[PDB]
C-alpha cells in the first residue's frame, strides 16, 4: 500500500509514535518518505547480503528474518514479510524497538541524512490529527 502523506501521520500517531522516545511525527514521516517514499511493500537488498523491508525500511541482519541473512538475530521476533503489510502495526511495533536501541533515529540512514535538523514539521502541515 502507498499511503498518503496525511493517512500515514495519523496512522502512526494512533499507533503511538507521536513523541515517541522524543521523536516528533514530523520525524517518522519524513523518515518514512525518505526510506519507501510511503510504501509499503517496498525492500531493497544491501552488499552485506542483508535486505531492508517495508515503509520502514527495517533490515534483515538484526530485526526480522527473511531466512536468508546468515547471523540475523530476528531482534523483533517476526519473518521480515510481516513488515510489507497494509497494517503498519508490525512495522511500528519493531521501529519502537530499533529507536529505543540507543542511537535513536540515526539508525535509519535516510532520516540521518535528509531530515535531521531540517525543519520536520513541514511533514504534517496540512493534516487533520
Amino acid at each position: 500500500k502507498v499511503f498518503g502523506r496525511c493517512e500515514l501521520a495519523a496512522a502512526m500517531k494512533r499507533h503511538g509514535l507521536d513523541n515517541y522516545r522524543g521523536y516528533s511525527l514530523g520525524d517518522w514521516v519524513c523518515a518514512a518518505k525518505f526510506e519507501s517514499n510511503f510504501n509499503t511493500q517496498a525492500t531493497n537488498r544491501n552488499t552485506d547480503g542483508s535486505t531492508d523491508y517495508g515503509i520502514l525500511q527495517i533490515n534483515s541482519r538484526w530485526w526480522c528474518n527473511d531466512g536468508r541473512t546468515p547471523g540475523s538475530r530476528n531482534l523483533c521476533n517476526i519473518p521480515c514479510s510481516a513488515l510489507l503489510s497494509s497494517d503498519i502495526t508490525a512495522s511500528v511495533n519493531c521501529a519502537k524497538k530499533i529507536v529505543s536501541d540507543g542511537n535513536g533515529m540515526n539508525a535509519w540512514v535516510a532520516w540521518r541524512n535528509r531530515c535531521k535538523g531540517t525543519d520536520v514539521q513541514a511533514w504534517i502541515r496540512g493534516c487533520r490529527l
